[PDB]
């Protein structure tokens, strides 16, 4: 991709992002009391119910209980998985999608060429996002990361036991290999359920979120909830605190394989940024992680490039 052209794409869907949905809303910290003792002690043990899954159809989508209730927000506690077989399939894919997306569609053209390639895709949403989001809220994804930062991070929790129940449920369905594919945000928590669990084949994140304690502070659509905690009296150390047991590089020193796990970023993304993303790579590579690459796009325009496609077909066929 033209470099010029993939910095406007991202750049006016950030602006868009912003001042249609991000500058209009507004929230308060509320309990920042949080024990990160025991909080993945369940996630083995977790199993979807199958009689308490539903199946909807024009296209196909999975309903299901998500292992973590939030009482206050009733329309989050379902999961919902989109179903897109491929003919004669060699694998499945789950594929996370990123933070305030509100349009299925654009990732069509990526569900397609896998499609192609012989694998299954299901595109499961996020807590707070789409059919999840509380009726309250004004858009998809803003109770996901807001100023209510407990909040978010048990949004951020949830997403990982949500991929576990949709594991187990994808485990019922046949007995092909699974990948999990994580866009963006979506990249940031398949990397953490990955150091979590060894249920996939194998990882593979699209220009990811590569550092979450620092987000708040530093990603420029989320100014004003920086804002929201600096007029409340939240300073930085409070933040990165609160979200260092998500996080996956301040838990990179933990007993997982680095063989298994892809990791694509793209040089001209303008969310993430060249600075964030050499951190992270330095990281990456200093916990062992080898298959890391780079691309000529941004951080959206990603989707629409045909190679990525070929790079997942292969990663689920290269040495693990």
């Amino acid at each position: 991709m033209n470099e010029a052209s993939s910095k406007f794409v991202d750049n006016i869907a950030i602006e868009k992002l912003l001042n249609e949905k991000l500058l209009r809303v507004s929230h308060r910290p509320k309990n920042l009391f949080y024990d990160d003792e025991k909080v993945f002690d369940d996630l083995c043990k977790c199993e979807t119910d199958m009689s308490k899954v539903k199946l909807a159809e024009n296209l196909k989508r999975f309903e299901f209980p998500s292992f973590l209730k939030t009482e206050e927000y009733i329309e989050n506690n379902i999961v919902y998985l989109y179903y897109h077989p491929a003919k004669d399939p060699v694998c499945n894919i789950l594929l996370l999608h990123g933070l305030y997306d509100d349009n299925m569609l654009n990732y069509g053209f990526l569900t397609r060429m896998l499609n192609e390639l012989k694998f299954n895709v299901f595109l499961m949403e996020l807590p707070f996002h789409f059919n999840r989001k509380p009726a309250e809220s004004f858009f998809s994804g803003e109770y996901f990361i807001s100023a209510d930062l407990l909040r978010a991070r048990n949004a951020f929790i949830q997403s990982i036991y949500d991929i576990e129940a949709s594991r187990n449920l994808i485990g019922n369905i046949n007995t092909l290999p699974c990948l999990l594919v994580g866009f963006s945000m979506g990249g940031c928590i398949s990397f953490r359920y990955h150091m979590l669990r060894d249920s996939f084949k194998g990882t593979f994140l699209i220009n990811p979120v590569t550092d979450m304690l620092l987000l708040v502070w530093d990603n420029p659509l989320l100014v004003k909830v920086k804002k929201d905690l600096e007029d409340s009296g939240v300073g930085k150390e409070q933040v990165m605190d609160v979200f260092r047991i998500i996080d996956p590089c301040e838990n990179i020193n933990t007993r997982f394989n680095t063989d298994n796990i892809a990791v694509v970023y793209s040089i001209y993304d303008q969310i993430v940024g060249e600075e964030k993303n050499a951190i992270f790579v330095e990281k990456i590579k200093k916990a062992g992680l080898k298959k890391i690459l780079e691309y000529h796009a941004g951080h959206l325009n990603i989707l629409r490039v045909p190679k990525l496609s070929n790079d997942i077909y292969e990663f689920f066929m290269s040495c693990l």
